[PDB]
């Protein structure tokens, strides 16, 4: 099934639970500007190859649009549009002065050399310069793009811009040497930890000494486990990568597990732990569960088997709506996916603020501001959850769409 249709259906289901005019819904069902450009680069053999680049700006009622750039061979305009629509609600739920945006290039970056990658980044900037800017559209790292590409892109934008303004703020996720921000490596995990702490506070659970299980041991999963163990004082009992999983009731040390992963290539056969698979790992009796891996892991097949009191969807939509209803029926508190992992876009917003102001913060200041933003967003969503007696995901959609609708009404875009 197409992704943009999925996003529009999600938006309509959200609008079912809130009072929104028909014209506003029709406005929100369409991206406000879609730009498709040709991105020509000259390769190492001397030939010129043309790639397809996208830049979708779904809505900018609340402010300049925000969103990353994907370099995937399976990129489509539908995927970019759906992700921009998703980014609108993501920045709206955590109360940022941002709209929704998304870019992408249909390219296999594995077959490109470093020089070709730099040429691709610079050519993409030259192609989409007319629709981006510090106050118009702020790109960011995404799938198969990294801070190196972000720095190349910022340099090209500054060259075109003739240094007439804050060219550092045109793009986020930059290296620290050029307008980069601290806390940019643990943003998602720190936001997830703050949301988990707030959820435990709401449920009355003290996390000191409790159990956590994490699926997926990449950046997000590893940092989530590490920050949970240190800040929340919890007992990490199960971690897993795409290969396999391990279990130890007394507690695992995430640093040692990461070292083992680096050495042997996987978390398999970790000393002192029992090797398990992802599916049973999802069903251990643990206080909180943090799926930080491939989407759609909790379905109707295993939804009733979840024994976790809190499920923090660190990954992008790892739970299906049927599993959502089943989990809610069990009383299991769910943190919606675009609320749990909203720390990354919040820290990107902080980086943009630092670049715009010309003044840069420390790690402690970024951490405290992230704490404030995530706590306030979670409490807003939870209060909507209780007041409307609807699902947590539905409450997050209600909050985001209500904010965007209010901004649209204030500008006079929609009269009703
Ligand atoms: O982006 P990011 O930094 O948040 O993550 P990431 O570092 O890009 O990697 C994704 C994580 O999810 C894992 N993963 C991918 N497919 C999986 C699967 N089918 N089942 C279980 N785990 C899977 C990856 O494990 P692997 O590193 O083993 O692929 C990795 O731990
Ligand atoms: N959420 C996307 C892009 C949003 C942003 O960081 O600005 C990402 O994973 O990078």
């Amino acid at each position: 099934i197409d992704p943009f249709e999925m996003a529009v259906k999600q938006l309509e289901r959200a609008a079912q639970y809130m009072d929104i005019s028909e014209e506003a819904l029709e406005w929100l069902k369409k991206p406000m500007r879609i730009v498709e450009v040709s991105v020509p680069i000259e390769m190492d053999d001397g030939s010129v190859k043309v790639f397809t680049g996208f830049r979708v700006q779904h809505n900018w009622a609340r402010g300049p649009t925000k969103g990353g750039i994907r370099w995937h061979p399976a990129e489509t305009l539908s995927t970019v549009k759906a992700l921009a629509t998703w980014m609108t609600w993501k920045v709206a739920v955590v109360d940022l002065p941002y709209g929704g945006g998304k870019g992408g290039i249909i390219v296999n970056p594995k077959e490109l050399s470093e020089r070709e990658q730099e040429r691709l980044a610079r050519a993409y900037i030259r192609a989409v310069y007319d629709v981006i800017g510090p106050w118009t559209d702020i790109p960011a790292p995404d799938v198969y793009t990294n801070p190196k590409i972000m720095g190349w892109m910022m340099d090209e934008y500054e060259t075109i811009m003739r240094r007439k303004g804050p060219a550092f703020g045109v793009i986020t996720g930059k290296p620290l040497s050029i307008g980069g921000s601290l806390g940019r490596g643990t943003a998602t995990a720190q936001g997830a930890i703050f949301t988990i702490r707030e959820a435990a506070k709401a449920l009355g659970i003290d996390l000191k000494g409790k159990k956590i299980a994490v699926q997926g041991y990449g950046n997000a999963g590893y940092y989530t486990a590490k920050l949970a163990k240190e800040q929340l004082g919890m007992t990490v009992v199960a971690v897993s990568d795409s290969r396999g999983g391990i279990y130890n009731p007394d507690g695992l040390d995430p640093d040692e597990v990461l070292k083992w992963k680096r050495e042997h290539g996987s978390v398999k056969d970790f000393p002192g732990a029992t090797n398990i698979t992802n599916e049973e790992l999802l069903e251990l009796e643990v206080d909180v569960l943090a799926p930080a891996a491939i989407e759609e892991v909790i379905t109707e097949k295993n939804a009733d088997n979840i024994k976790a009191k809190i499920v923090a969807e660190v990954a992008n939509g790892p739970v299906t709506p049927e599993a959502d209803d089943i989990l809610r029926e069990k009383g299991i508190l769910q943190i919606p996916d675009f609320l749990c992992n909203a720390g990354g876009v919040t820290v990107s917003y902080f980086e943009w603020v630092q670049n715009i102001n010309g003044y840069y913060w420390t790690e402690e200041e970024v951490r405290e501001k992230l704490d404030k933003k995530m706590t306030k967003a979670f409490w807003e969503v939870y209060n909507t959850h209780k007041d409307k007696n609807i699902h947590m995901r539905d409450a997050a959609y209600v909050v985001a769409v209500s904010r965007v609708y209010q901004a649209m009404k204030d500008r006079g875009w929609v009269k009703k």
